């Protein structure tokens, strides 16, 4: 059992506990989409 955080979620660049797939930017400091 895990929460995590959807997008444009609050979060931190080092305690970045965003959804997989995502990426969390120091910018904004929050989550966003991201595919390599």
């Amino acid at each position: 059992s895990e929460d995590c955080l959807g997008a444009f979620s609050r979060c931190s660049p080092k305690n970045d506990k965003c959804c997989p797939n995502y990426k969390c930017s120091s910018k904004d400091l929050w989550c966003k989409y991201k595919i390599w």
